[PDB]
């Protein structure tokens, strides 16, 4: 028996909705949003593919190496519902951030607004010290942050925990933001490592092309029982070093220690401490902002000693066809570009120097690359931005490093690269 | 030469379509369906955020233990095609569902609906044994499901294999689900193991508010010539012992073997079966419901003995301020609660009360933790939950676990734990 | 204090946009897309459910196995943005595709068409080499791709790398591809390794039943001073004898080497070509299609010979209900059949003949299943293709295999399969 219906005429062409007025949105991803501000949707991304060769003490043998990886590829679902409560999912597919073991998570976050100007957060999501890293992954200038962070990366990332922060601007001139969360690092009761955040920044002075912007950071966690990865292991802006979502040096890849262990014991250490400052600058097309950190790893056990690192760095931008970087207030961030000539679109040159110093008296011998005493690298990131539309950015940047008391395999105390990008954001 | 265009004019604000009529909707996520009922198209998700300590038998040591992580972190793709064809694609970001070889998947699958009541399902899904199962993880009243399950995992889990299965709602009284999976694990020959299920309810009464309900399952598994992995190691409630997705236990969770063994060799077990009770009742805001069940792991080899074990729950809930318990008889299963009151949201008082017991012959000799005969657990489950509003629910719950001829390191026959919990369903 | 607001009135009904007028469309998936074509968005995928047994040489001990699995699980995220700049993310979930080092990617791609015809096409992306890997996943006829591409993968397979490739149509009557890419392999510097592909093909008649296409490719790689597997491993059409994204034949597995080591030192070849030879014609519901293609992959170290090999396949297809395949002089593939009886939908029937050799003469003695010499492999694929409607397709397949020089353990020179699928598509 062959199968047969009577035919059926279907009503064509409207879309409309059952609930609240809805405004729909395409970029090259999605929005969807009730116009009473209920409800609201949004699918959108970054992807950040990257080509380096590097040399000298980027690399083991100092010999020229490279790197073919997507440094971040995120998918992003974000949405409101009941007007007050926000969930924003950023994994990303290129690896680079996260875990195998407890996901790719950029961001999994929830936040309650319904205090506004006050938010509470809450989830997996990287604590909040320093202006380059509250600005935006998709907007920092240079191509990889600065080398400072890396001498305590441990105060702004995730690490795979939990956490709940509390932020708001103030006084219209004003922003503060503080936090705990608990990292994945277990002591010997399997209880996770504990830390604290606050930010706070005046900036009386905070729109695009008119910044004035002074900041300070604090972070701390407890080590105590904990046994730990203590290394500060710098890429110094070379990310292709060492790196997953991609190719990268491999073997003849140095991201080289420049103090502490991969396996602190438990008991070796009972806290960690860094301040931070931020300041910035900008009027129109050109903005100037510069960081200073300091970090103290105390020592518990007699056996060990105390390790510090201090680190900063300094950028100058300027936009040649004289856009402004976009700021906000609430998050006291820089922002993106946005090119007036369609044409052409948004160029963008910046230097950022950076400077660092690892001071860990338990080295107490040579190693064949490594020297007693304190450590230092300095680099110097030159490069442009082409905006080439909202959604698309090419970047080339040359980048040059020089340490002190380390060298690689060939003895090379100096080192040079070169980085392009093209980023896609939808 | 530079790049020019005459002005072009674009007409602004409609959306519209080209085919049959479509309906567009967003709690948080997004649905669009023709209103044709032809095609449509879901992306939603859920996350679970979690936070708990605990101490005594949870932890290896008896000291307090935490854990942070997600329990679930999904996103969730579904839709139809054809009027009678729909897929469901449910992936974890956490990584507590599924694995690495296999791919995280929650669910996979295709089901034609055309025969609609009956339903003929293909994929990776989990088999259908059990009420609390069959009941959205979403939406199961406590925050981790029974021990009673943990007897026998496999009867009501896809372990990274395929199935097909058929179900329909019978004589608007009753529904049954039947199935055969093939499951993760070879024989010697490289077959895998397949697996049958069966599940039927009668439940006369069959809405919110109004639930009379009594169903049974069964499931069988060949493990002719299978090696694989006996053991019973139920977490009794504390999903932090031992977890994916974030921070757990480490070292120090005690996810203990009541019995079995990591590497049962090929030959040692011929099938193995389990059948299963599960009864519930309803009045407005009140329900009662229970489960128990009863497992042979049937011995082929003479050198090994037959293990058995059995298990049972009993759940009393009420919601506090009034509103039912979703019920639906396509799928024998409770769901949410939908909150009447938008200023304070619905409350609901839960206590599940858990018993199991392990018979392990091959068990002959005392270890350090574990005495021959058979082991026990009983675990009461006591806690809260407060929809927020439908996309948002927080939990918080106390559990204690009580154990017979099973301890941790530390001699403890007891433990304590506390978990809370923020899910955001979009 | 009891929470309290004035009552809102919410326009309902209507859907919206800003910008653009917006066509939204749903066959399962989503569309969204400004008419003046400047922006757009496509969130789609594919799944690909496989069962299957097979025995013989498909086997270690040559007793039948089986196979349960997704063969492609994808989520797919395309879009444009200011015309001319698009984007495709394709990940997939089963794991198949891609890495967890460095992301499970089918594609991440980024492509400026404002040259049009002229495409630049730029990230991870496999490289164009050869018809039946032109077409798309989801509309290869046979449920495996043939024999000859195993005997040199990496010329049209990403390899976790990136490229940079250029395309177009030609004269209305052509279509040319030619591109370069680092693959995710270093030299003893870190260097990766660097490929070069061409294709060419002349299809003067290039639409749906009516094709005559003829094409050449030319892949070339470096590997100087490079670590690599040179194994040749064919599955000769059993995805299931060793493969992710689900159950396979595990330890009883029988993908066997043909020739080639996993561990080739650094030093041991220099280079590595292919040419490969395209012909198509179609008539109707009638296609034929073939390719040959010879790789010389050539010793650098004396201690080292070339190794050879030699490959091809030829397919028949008819459409028993009518339909043509879909032909795109845009890439120069095949791509679906359209079912044109919503009923029945459409049936095809088809057959595909492969046959391998490879001649490694630096295998210099017998092993327990191979003999010095050259390997040789034939396969013939036998199947059917249900195109239930244009989301749905169930396949099943007959496949044999026959071998000289080479064997399982159990002296098995031949071997044979079935292998089902269900796939939808979104
Ligand atoms: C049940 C009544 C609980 C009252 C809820 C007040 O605080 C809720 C907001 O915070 C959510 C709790 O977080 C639990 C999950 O763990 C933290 C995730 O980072
Ligand atoms: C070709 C003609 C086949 C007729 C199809 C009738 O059964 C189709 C429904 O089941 C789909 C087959 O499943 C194959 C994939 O493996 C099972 C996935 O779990
Ligand atoms: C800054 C000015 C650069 C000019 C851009 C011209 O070429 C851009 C198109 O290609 C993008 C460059 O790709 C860089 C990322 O690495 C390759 C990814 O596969």
């Amino acid at each position: 028996r062959l199968q047969h219906h009577h035919h059926h005429h279907h009503l064509e062409g409207t879309v409309t909705t059952d609930g609240a007025d809805i405004v729909i949105k395409t970029k090259g991803g999605l929005e969807v949003a009730t116009t009473d501000k209920e409800f609201s949707f949004k699918l959108g991304g970054r992807l950040q593919a990257d080509y380096s060769r590097f040399d000298g003490f980027y690399t083991k043998n100092g010999n020229t190496a490279d790197a073919a990886y997507f440094r971040r590829a995120f998918i992003e679902l974000g949405g409101t519902a009941y007007k007050d409560w926000k969930y924003q999912i950023n994994f990303d597919l290129s690896h680079n951030t996260g875990s195998s073991d407890n996901g790719y998570f950029d961001e999994a976050s929830v936040t309650y607004t319904g205090f506004n100007p006050v938010n509470l957060k809450f989830g997996r999501f990287d604590p909040d010290f320093g202006l380059e890293k509250a600005t935006s992954s998709k907007w920092v200038t240079a191509p990889e942050r600065n080398a400072a962070y890396e001498l305590a990366d441990w105060i702004n990332t995730h690490q795979d925990g939990m956490g709940a922060q509390v932020n708001s601007t103030l006084a219209d001139m004003a922003y503060l933001s503080a936090g705990v969360s608990a990292k994945d690092a277990d002591d010997s009761d399997g209880d996770s490592v504990k830390q604290f955040n606050f930010r706070g920044v005046f900036a009386p002075m905070h729109e695009a092309g008119n910044v004035l912007h002074v900041g300070v950071n604090y972070a701390y966690r407890d080590l105590d029982d904990t046994a730990f990865d203590s290394r500060i292991r710098p890429r110094l802006g070379m990310r292709g070093i060492a790196t997953s979502g991609g190719n990268d040096a491999g073997d003849n890849g140095n991201r080289a220690t420049f103090g502490g262990v991969s396996n602190s014991p438990a008991g070796s250490y009972k806290d960690d401490s860094v301040w931070g400052l931020e300041g910035a600058w900008a009027m129109g097309p050109f903005s100037a902002q510069a960081e200073y950190l300091a970090r103290k790893l105390k020592a518990d056990d007699n056996a060990y000693k105390d390790i510090k690192a201090k680190g900063y760095y300094a950028q100058l931008a300027y936009t040649l066809t004289g856009e402004s970087r976009q700021y906000k207030l609430e998050g006291a961030k820089f922002d993106s570009v946005k090119p007036e000539n369609k044409e052409i679109g948004a160029w963008e040159v910046f230097y950022r120097y950076d400077n660092i110093k690892v001071e860990d008296d338990n080295v107490v011998a040579d190693t064949a690359t490594r020297e007693v005493g304190d450590t230092k690298a300095k680099a110097h990131n030159l490069g442009v931005n082409w905006y080439v539309n909202d959604a698309v950015k090419i970047s080339a940047a040359y980048v040059k490093a020089k340490t002190d008391k380390i060298t690689n395999n060939n003895g090379d105390d100096d080192g040079d690269g070169f980085v392009t990008r093209l980023q896609y954001v939808f």
